[PDB]
């Protein structure tokens, strides 16, 4: 019984990575996720430059999930780009690294630097088209035609395989759209599904306070509120990409939510607010969890199920 | 201390009712919801002609909450209509009804046989813009074009004061143009803040199978999943729509649920899923448990607190 994938030229030990954003902004950070039993890990969305990110209190987690305005705190570009070029132990497992612009210009000068340490060393370009916590700055794969001109430009100035995460949709018809818009591109390898649901809002009942400082309260919402929106993007790209990976992300605290994604067409399972809250030894239990789930039902290997939920009828 | 308002020229002796769809949809459920101690109800949306809806096994509930494609089956606006003209005990509460007709041409024919009865009787319009469960036929209010249309048809149809029920809405350019497009009709004076949050996808790890036959398997979902999300909404349109009442809908299975919708701006306080799952003697428990938490803060009204939620610095 095995959870090892091979995808996009690389190989993992199995299927789980951190969500971008979660435990991986430090060089300390990256050094943790490394050491942990993940498949793989990604870096912090970046800048071209540094950002301190929105004032504190800006996360906050319940039993039933998260509620974040970061607002992108980051050490900068050149520190994930030195980090995958110089410090990065490629033997212990893959490195994807995510780049959030707040402008097409930027991310294409992003890109431009990243390519030839993609050649070189095998880090894999995660663009993010999805946060929602920036004031003044709505989702990027919310207006389609803002989505096509950044991956027109981004394949332009890249010209190498990456992938996209993408916010959740909720109408059929934006599906069908946002799918379309991926196909045109092939170079786009990969679809995350999915960023945080946005824009919710916390309030405590007893100071009768929202709970984050940035926005008015106004936040990405992760974890247990976000698991059947995750894993309805993930099989809505699934069947609409089917020359493209799709990772899945959203709502895993456990072995059986990993193999629901799995099911629903995923090949990556990141793990954002459940891993911030359990810390990097949620690995080996998911591990352990999903292999007792595939034991049970005498799949021996993650391809086995993978995209194979059934429908009624 | 008694939780009686005013509102829309009614007086309610509570903000309690069910959500549309949910007990509404025969004429023994709008009985048993008048017998209730909500303080209003609203009728099942309604179309021209009955609906059968869509197939079977069409609505599931889990602990977090329900996912649901029903397909907006229902009895005919000639029932709902005959139900407010000749049936409804308007002496023991106010009646809404939802209409949803599938084009803008349909819900005209509605609201201009309604509009003599509303005269006559004073039942109140719901006009519902977010059904996510009619294959081919996508939210309406997530096309901003098409929810101007159909504001500016039935406004002119109609004539007299109505409501509208809004889809969820995830970003804040959203938020700033949907509530625009609303405040551009004077006759809408009520906004109700959420349907269901639009086609997520509930998977059984044991079957491996989607739990609704619908859709393969995508359906809207309420309960405790979507409470955040509600509480966003209600604020974003209470912060947005200075001129018109925000009625609370989504994730109400407590009076401090209640409580934190008031806070966020709700006037009227919306049960579905919680409703369905417990049935109507929910309404005793809401009133108890809203009343003790008043109490417990020395409120002795909800406009003390209505839209009071505080933000941080
Ligand atoms: C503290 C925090 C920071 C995040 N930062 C990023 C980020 O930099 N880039 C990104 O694509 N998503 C970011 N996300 C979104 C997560 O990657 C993930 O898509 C979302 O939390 C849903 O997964 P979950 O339900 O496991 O939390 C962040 C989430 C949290 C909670
Ligand atoms: C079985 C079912 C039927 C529904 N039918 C309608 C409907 O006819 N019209 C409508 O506007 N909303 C309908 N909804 C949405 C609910 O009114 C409500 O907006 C949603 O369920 C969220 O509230 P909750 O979290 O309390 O369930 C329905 C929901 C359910 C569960
Ligand atoms: O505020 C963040 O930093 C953040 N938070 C999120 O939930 N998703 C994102 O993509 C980002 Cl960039
Ligand atoms: O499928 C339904 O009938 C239904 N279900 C919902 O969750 N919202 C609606 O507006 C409708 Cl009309």
């Amino acid at each position: 019984m095995c959870l090892k994938l091979n995808l996009l030229d690389h190989v993992f030990a199995n299927p789980f990575m951190n969500a971008a954003g979660v435990l991986c902004s430090t060089e300390e950070d990256l050094r943790c996720m490394t050491a942990s039993s993940s498949g793989a890990l990604v870096s912090k969305s970046c800048t071209s430059a540094p950002r301190d990110g929105n004032p504190e209190p800006r996360y906050m987690a319940f039993p039933l999930g998260s509620i974040n305005s970061m607002g992108l705190p980051n050490l900068g570009f050149d520190f994930y780009l030195k980090y995958a070029s110089d410090l990065h132990d490629y033997s212990k497992k893959p490195l994807f690294l995510s780049i959030s612009g707040l402008s097409v210009e930027e991310n294409v000068a992003m890109v431009r630097r990243l390519a030839p340490v993609a050649q070189e060393k095998g880090v894999l370009l995660e663009l993010n088209l999805s946060c929602p916590n920036v004031p003044g700055k709505p989702q990027v794969a919310y207006d389609f035609e803002a989505m096509r001109t950044y991956l027109q430009q981004v394949s332009l100035a890249y010209g190498l395989p990456f992938g996209v995460k993408m916010p959740p949709y909720f109408d059929i018809a934006h599906f069908d759209t946002a799918a379309a818009v991926l196909n045109e591109f092939p170079l786009v390898k990969f679809v995350t599904c999915v960023n945080s649901v946005g824009n919710g809002l916390v309030i405590d009942a007893e100071s009768e306070s929202v709970v984050i400082k940035p926005k008015q309260g106004f936040g990405g919402l992760g974890g247990k509120y976000i698991l059947p929106t995750a894993l309805a993007n993930v099989n809505a790209f699934y069947r609409r990409c089917p020359d493209k990976l799709v990772f899945g992300c959203g709502g895993v605290y456990s072995g059986e939510d990993a193999f629901l994604h799995i099911l629903a067409g995923a090949s990556m399972v990141q793990v954002g607010t459940a891993l911030q809250e359990e810390g990097p030894g949620i690995f080996t239990r998911l591990e352990d969890e999903l292999l007792e789930i595939m034991a049970r039902k005498g799949y021996r290997t993650l391809e086995e199920f993978r995209g194979r939920v059934k429908t009624i009828e």
